[PDB]
């Protein structure tokens, strides 16, 4: 109901409603166009998450997942990381992190006639250059003598009515401070994933550096911590049931605006084939032996729209309505077939990211330095491919082909990926072609990789099943999105005249737009909920709840020796909660969506109050309409996290760097 | 920790306790030895349940499981009682039970000094006789001349340092007269079992008849109605968190006074066996494809006991504790054998309770008239024998299999029943031995029995595989219980001197005695608790928590048309929750064992509030000591009762009779 993710630029038409929930912050200090605010210490983290700065040396918080990446290339047999978690005492002790990027926002502008001026430019359109976040990019220079470690990104608002520019700093040297234990930072990541109570340390340390000016910087020898225009306050006093909460973060998608015959596309198509797909999964890890309907309210929010459109001449709206209508109609069949790929294959079968041989692999094999250049690369696509955070769950050759199976009975022979086709046309079933690829592969293993790469050979490497399975699963991607697009393209029209309508209905000062990825503010009330008769869930969970999922035997549940020597000890500090119990998650009204992993939960005065790293219900139907009633999202306790450093860890330099108030 | 079961002699000793917690009764209202009270409403229901007595023509409320086997015997294709639940609209459609009794306490009488004397009498004795209330009963004539329809009840109490006796009309006459549907009445009856939040409409309506003076009968053309001396009146108001709870029934059996030891024995033996031979059960339905603990707690009593036993000067209470641990490893082999025999077969397996041929069918096989008679003997064990209430899961053979097998292995062949280690000797195993009894049978299925009652043979009846089974079973019991009497009759003398101890310690009017299967009283509050971390339960349930909970295909979790119509409707009447939700279950913290099934639960003004069918905890555990922190009774809302009646069946002669205040 109320899930807005408003711009930054929107807090003045919004300040007024969050002082009446309790806010004392000024509209200025959360986002400031000519000062420095809360905007500055909001960063993006890797592209798809979100991290927080917290002090003059730019310390970096952000999930256990977001530095997974960073968390398992440092990991080794001798020090696992991974397992063990990571803290160093020192500036010289932090984990260099290659690729890794940060970027922050150093100032946002409007340039919609500026990109629509530009849009008319275009001899023949395909459709949906109005809406690609790439094209739009480029035309950047244009409106802006662009510096290094700047990037300007442009983006559509509101299905393509408005276009604002995000002006970002790049760091490029984003080191690895501190992580948690596995057994902490993802405590029932399984089984109490998406769901409320929770019980997990969800959280990893990084660190931003610059050069002596602090400005943005590739990785160097001479760098130093960037010390940024603002970071937020760690505040240790605690946190009440109805306590106003501010959410800053970067949303990836929404779908408020869905007509209602959008709804019932998601629901029969999209929705149905993740759920199916899903359901095949824990059906592989079963054979382990020992009152109002969404498309109601977006109906009523649409006939809303439409009666404010009549009685007052406009037609437009209504013509928008049934263009969407027809649109969906006609891909129907294309938009199964990328659904089923996509969370049938894409998703789900880890085979479809296997490593594909560069140039420098097929030609000029002869030339020695140039082969080796080709084997890192193959090396490189090896150890992002292997073995993810949180997706490796069981055996994998059985999970390809109960997916694969079921994704040959949905797709006819005509219509699957050309691979996949002969494949099973040679061997006779989906089973028996992913048996021949995981039997023939080098990438099946570490093992067989490693074995491999002892005596390359070109050919092997070029006709690896694996590699062929993943080129011709991503070029049927393609070839549909291209297909596709004869219908999207009118969807897209169509949209952007209904938002446009809803906009001159309701004013774009107080109507919030679908999250794009950039950056955005909500807010909410810390608060728990019923979600059964008889049954309540409080707003905050405490250690006592990790003791008493504890099961030695399930490893998502097995709690450290020290963990559990603090608890018996109450061993606190200051970072117990009033009642004398050790705080470890709460949970908010505030909506949140994936992007959000990582972003900073702050008080009634823009104090770090938390780190939000889930919510308690899944799929996207929440992004469609939100319900504060029941959904909430799942937050890591800032006092937990200072627990982990201090007492858990003893890493004291990070305590006194942080200085958490009281 | 305050789970007293109090006699109802102790009223005086607990009035003034629980006038404080909100009770406005007087002392004589719940129990006068002189005039009526609250004693002549509980009745004992089928020896084994509780009942309550709630209008002046003898309206009988008890549970849907302690009236089963009436309905079970009342039903059939035509009229499925069982499953399409029971109205009489008239005193004239309400059903004749045979062989049905119900006890009402007419007076209660300290016989201790008299009992005592009597015991001295015995020339050698066994050492148990003080303790088994059939021979206590018989003791009755010489103590009070004894009328028709009255019973005289003596029981041992406090390990036999007291002795009351109960003289009791027995009526012999008491009719259905109403049921609810199974999907009402046993809602959730397997996954909720023990469970709190419930939402189970457990009740069925019975009455009893009398003569033209209102004194017990057989079942007669002329019985009217039963006038009571005390009936309790049903309040409709509702109930509140905090409210004052009374409790009377007749508690079968409970262990306050058990040793440390007695505790670790009944751990290692008792409750272990109890938990493994369930574990198979629900292993063979698995096989469906599509801070202190309780010997602390004791131990410390025990310690509280023989400290005040030193300092004075008594040794007894020292010496009893060291024999009771002597007999406890003295029977180590032998209780160890009784109770996988108690839990693996005689509870378990069905076919322990397998007809058996009298001697009229042994004999007097060519008497035709005598012949008919012991085939309606076998008919009559067959029908109480083949398909009880609340036990039959799932495939019988296969149950008896799993369950014989795992008892085959614990116990060695010399020490099994003889037609278990003679079977399993000629047919190889346990198995292969219960398959041939299911395949030569004429009790294994109802078809099978009808089939052979067509053509009946005396030798087939008389060496019936069943039938020996469960005769060798039974001998074995009974054997098992003469040779471990050398160890239970020093046990239960240290017994008798422990518990002395405690009563010279704690005074006999502020120590309640162990359940004995007797009329007590307990008292508590209405209130929830917190099961785990995060999670609150309510003490109250709603109708909206029977919706939540529909499934069409889980048939335990059926919902009745017309209870979903009502629900839509919002038709409750005044029989809803001020908050206007209609009202199905509540909690206690009233303490209740096995016994208590059907036990009125009252008013702080004696009004019935609701019926007690169950407790959030199963096992005996709490009966060594009750922990109120979490350990509920679960007890069906009256409302609830009086809304099934009204609004569900249409049957309005029950309200006008039952006249609900407000
Ligand atoms: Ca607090
Ligand atoms: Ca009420
Ligand atoms: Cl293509
Ligand atoms: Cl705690
Ligand atoms: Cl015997
Ligand atoms: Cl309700």
């Amino acid at each position: 109901m109320d899930g807005g993710m408003w711009l930054m630029q929107q807090i003045n038409g919004q300040v007024a409603r969050m002082k009446s929930l309790g806010m004392q912050l000024e509209a200025a200090d959360i986002y400031n166009p000519n000062g420095s605010s809360l905007k500055d210490a909001v960063v993006m983290f890797d592209g798809g998450c979100t991290g927080v700065l917290v002090s003059n040396q730019g310390l970096l918080l952000t999930n256990h997942h977001c530095g997974y990446d960073q968390i398992q290339k440092h990991s080794s047999v001798q020090h696992n990381y991974l397992k063990d978690g990571f803290w160093s005492y020192s500036l010289a002790e932090e984990l260099v992190n290659p690729g890794l990027e940060v970027e922050i926002v150093d100032e946002i502008t409007d340039v919609t006639a500026a990109v629509k001026k530009e849009l008319e430019r275009i001899k023949k359109p395909s459709g949906l250059e109005f809406l690609s976040p790439r094209y739009l990019s480029s035309l950047a220079p244009e409106i802006v003598a662009s510096r290094p470690g700047y990037r300007y990104e442009i983006k559509a608002f509101y299905g393509g009515n408005r276009y604002y520019m995000f002006t970002k700093k790049v760091f490029r040297d984003v080191r690895l401070v501190a992580a948690p234990p596995s057994s902490i930072g993802k405590f029932g990541s399984d089984t109490d994933n998406w769901a409320w109570p929770r019980h997990t340390g969800d959280f990893s340390i990084f660190r931003l550096y610059a050069d002596k000016n602090g400005n943005p910087a590739e990785y160097s020898k001479d760098n130093v911590p960037y010390r940024p225009k603002r970071w937020v306050k760690v505040n240790a006093q605690g946190v009440k049931e109805g306590d106003f909460a501010l959410i800053m973060g970067y949303p990836g998608t929404t779908y408020k605006f869905f007509t209602a015959d959008e709804v019932t596309e998601w629901s029969e198509i999209d929705n149905n084939i993740r759920i199916e797909m899903r359901g095949i999964l824990q059906d592989v890890m079963l054979r382990e032996m020992l009152r109002r309907s969404l498309r109601e309210i977006k109906l009523a929010q649409q006939q809303e729209v439409l009666a404010w459109a009549k009685q007052k001449g406009i037609a437009t709206t209504e013509e928008a309505v049934r263009a969407i209508s027809k649109a969906i109609e006609g891909r129907q069949d294309l938009r199964m077939r990328q659904r089923y790929l996509l969370e049938g294959i894409l998703m789900g079968i880890e085979m479809s990211n296997a490593p594909a041989a560069d140039s420098d692999i097929a030609d000029h094999w002869d030339d020695p330095a140039r082969r080796e250049a080709g084997l890192q690369s193959i090396r490189k696509q090896f150890e992002a491919f292997f073995n993810k955070d949180y997706s490796p769950e069981v055996e994998k050759d059985q999970l390809a082909i109960a997916l694969l199976t079921r994704y040959a009975e949905r797709i006819p022979a005509e219509k699957q990926p050309i691979s996949i086709r002969e494949g099973i046309a040679e061997y006779g079933s989906a089973k028996a072609y992913v048996e021949m690829i995981f039997d023939k592969s080098i990438y099946a293993s570490r093992e067989r990789f490693e074995e491999f790469m002892k005596n390359p050979d070109r050919d092997r490497l070029l006709r690896d099943p694996m590699s062929r399975f993943a080129a011709s699963v991503a070029y049927e991607h393609q070839k549909l999105a291209k297909e596709v697009a004869a219908f999207d393209a009118p969807l897209a029209a169509a949209q952007r005249s209904y938002v446009a309508s809803v906009l001159d209905m309701k004013g774009q000062p107080n109507l919030a737009p679908d999250a794009n990825l950039t950056l955005r503010f909500t807010y909410g009330e810390i608060k728990g909920y019923q979600p059964r008769d008889v049954v309540t869930y409080g707003a905050k969970s405490t250690l006592e709840g990790v003791m008493e999922k504890e099961d030695p035997n399930n490893w998502e549940y097995v709690v450290d020796p020290k963990l559990k020597a603090l608890y018996e000890a109450k061993n606190y500090g200051r970072y117990a909660n009033s009642d004398g119990s050790m705080p470890v998650n709460f949970c908010a009204t505030t909506h949140t969506t994936g992007g959000n992993a990582g972003s900073p939960v702050m008080n009634a005065r823009g104090e770090l109050i938390g780190l939000n790293f889930d919510r308690n219900w899944e799929g996207v139907g929440g992004d469609i309409e939100y319900l504060p009633n029941y959904q909430r999202s799942i937050i890591l306790d800032i006092r937990y996290l200072l627990f982990i450093i201090d007492k858990f860890a003893g890493c004291q330099r990070l305590i006194d760097e942080i200085q958490p108030q009281f």
